């Protein structure tokens, strides 16, 4: 299935936030309505940050993250969770390689925002 695809109500702003765990070097790209809007890049094996960002939903509320090593694309994998019928986190885990813990790009979405 498709996987690192959210719809968020339109015109919404949101966070976007990208850690590293991997020994390549980690890009993430950030899609608003099929438009790249943030690209972040780093390498870290201890979690570091590599990039955060506030954006809008727009109107099509189509918000898609990618990542990629030195080119190529990783296996992603992601859900949206609500709390308490108010606060909504899409996530994201990715792997570029064999092990399998998919955290080598791991990419965080949260709104509403202020
Ligand atoms: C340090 C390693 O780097 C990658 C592969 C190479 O090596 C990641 O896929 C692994 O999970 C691990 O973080
Ligand atoms: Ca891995
Ligand atoms: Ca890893």
């Amino acid at each position: 299935a498709t996987q690192g695809v959210f719809t968020l109500p339109a015109n919404t702003r949101f966070g976007v936030t990208a850690f590293a765990n991997s020994s390549g070097t980690q890009t993430v790209n950030v899609l608003v309505n099929n438009e790249t809007a943030a690209t972040f890049s780093g390498q870290s094996t201890n979690n570091a940050v590599i990039g955060t960002q506030v954006l809008n939903s727009g109107s099509s509320g189509k918000v898609q993250v990618q990542v990629s090593v030195n080119g190529r694309p990783s296996d992603l994998v992601s859900a949206q969770v609500i709390l308490t019928n108010e606060l909504n986190f899409a996530l994201v885990g990715s792997e570029d390689g064999t092990d399998n813990d998919y955290n080598d790009a791991v990419v965080v979405i949260n709104w509403p925002l202020g």
